[PDB]
């Protein structure tokens, strides 16, 4: 049951990530989120990270991949 205001909310979540709003999330714009939560991480480490969801093989993350990370928290 997929609703207009799910889409929303996750495009809002996207969206806090990818502050420059070019669609997609850097080591970056993730390690700034990170550091926010009370984290230190080396850019290694964020590199790692995106490395985990990254289904493309392109470096960095898309919104069907921010997507599947929510699907794991949840
Ligand atoms: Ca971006
Ligand atoms: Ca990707």
């Amino acid at each position: 049951q997929l609703t207009e205001e799910q889409i929303a909310e996750f495009k809002e979540a996207f969206s806090l990530y990818d502050k420059d709003g070019d669609g997609t999330i850097t080591t970056k714009e993730l390690g700034t989120v990170m550091r926010s939560l009370g984290l230190n991480p080396t850019e290694a480490e964020l590199q790692d990270m995106i490395n985990e969801v990254d289904a493309d093989g392109n470096g960095t993350i898309d919104f069907p991949e921010f997507l599947t990370m929510m699907a794991r928290i949840m």
